[PDB]
């Protein structure tokens, strides 16, 4: 058996193949621009289930996965008992140029689940539990001088994504409801410690905070903004900022959240976004008309009036504060009355 790569550097993988004289491939899980995710049995560890992330054999991806491995090591040192809901590695190796990182086997990521539910949103109790877990996991990294920088639904995975199929009460359709809402945070390859180099731009655009857009520098509050975005997405089933471009995104922020504080406008070197101290944009352009038609004040997106919905929206708005210094921290978020709704099993992490 020659090892074969396709034209983009992906490993050609077959069921039955072994790697490191140990990992037997038994299924497919995923593929992205990074490589593939395959399900293996680990024959050195009693045929335990493994998700093996196999990185393209392309220098820059190999360099990034090396950075990811080094981060994952540091994270494990700080959480040896694996209590803080992070997806840590059990092993790593260079398989003929392909970096491979072995992880626990999980269910569907939270985007894929929403998508296979035809974008019907998670119910509030699931959203609440998921919020709590995310605040917990990330508070732990924040207190250990780490920022994730790339939180998004697809990097958050259910431990088990099995679901009940129910008839939607108020629509003429079926709905998939996850049976257990325990989640884990993955993909630490861009995670950055306080003392390490901070690139000008971080985050996937839809989850990217205004301080990064305005090139004001960033730290842990970046993750809080992303969390606010993710929670909106879970609750409504569509993205908060369905945007492709900076000026448009800022306009959306203004329409949904209110004016950008003038102290941030005064400090940014990105003055091309502003004119007479206000955002400058073409209301008659395609993006202009799109934003004017579609972006409404945040509170308008509430599905019900009841206390738990109001509390969710209070918390999201605090996570979506423009000023990163004023934005809610996750330690504070975990004291929010929204979380009074959690069952004792959810609150004590016995799910
Ligand atoms: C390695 N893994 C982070 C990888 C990087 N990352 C965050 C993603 O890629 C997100 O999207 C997926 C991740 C997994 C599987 C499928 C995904 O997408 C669907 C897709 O590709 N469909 C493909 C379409 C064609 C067929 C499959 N990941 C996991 N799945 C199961 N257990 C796991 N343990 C740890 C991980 C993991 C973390």
């Amino acid at each position: 058996r020659s090892v074969e790569d396709d034209k983009e550097g992906h490993l050609v993988c077959r069921i039955g193949d072994w790697l490191q004289e140990r990992y037997e491939i038994v299924g497919n899980l995923g593929e992205g621009t990074f490589g593939k995710v395959v399900e293996c049995l680990d024959h050195a560890r009693g045929k335990s289930q493994v998700a093996l992330k196999i990185i393209r054999n392309v220098g820059k991806y190999r360099e990034a996965a090396r950075l990811e491995i080094n981060v994952l090591k540091k994270i494990k040192e700080k959480d040896k008992e694996n209590k803080f809901l992070c997806v840590l590695m059990s092993d790593w190796f260079n398989f003929h140029g392909h970096m491979c990182i072995a992880f626990e086997l999980l269910g569907k990521n939270t985007f894929e689940f929403l998508k296979e539910n035809n974008f019907q949103p998670y119910p509030l109790p699931h959203v609440r539990h998921m919020a709590y877990q995310l605040c917990h996991a990330l508070r732990f990294l924040h207190e250990n001088q780490l920022t994730h920088t790339d939180l998004k639904p697809e990097n958050i995975l259910f431990v088990n994504s099995e679901f009940e199929t129910l008839y939607n009460e108020h629509k003429s359709c079926e709905e998939k409801s996850v049976k257990n809402t325990s989640i884990r945070v993955a993909d630490f390859g861009s995670a950055t410690f306080d003392h390490e180099h901070h690139t000008t731009i971080v985050a996937t655009r839809h989850y990217r905070p205004p301080e990064v857009i305005l090139e004001l520098g960033w730290a842990q509050p970046c993750d809080v903004w992303s969390i606010g975005c993710i929670l909106f997405e879970y609750y409504r089933g569509f993205t908060l900022f369905q945007t492709h471009e900076n000026r448009e995104h800022l306009v959306m922020m203004e329409k949904i959240l209110g004016p950008i504080p003038s102290h941030m406008i005064h400090r940014t070197r990105k003055q091309k976004y502003f004119y007479k101290g206000g955002l400058v944009w073409d209301e008659n352009s395609s993006d202009g008309r799109y934003v004017k038609e579609n972006c409404k004040p945040l509170k308008s997106y509430m599905l019900q009036d009841s206390l738990e919905h109001v509390q969710l929206f209070d918390l999201m708005r605090r996570m979506l504060e423009f000023d990163p210094a004023q934005r809610i921290t996750l330690a504070e978020a975990l004291l929010h009355p929204f979380f009074a709704g959690l069952t004792p099993e959810e609150r004590s992490f016995h799910t």
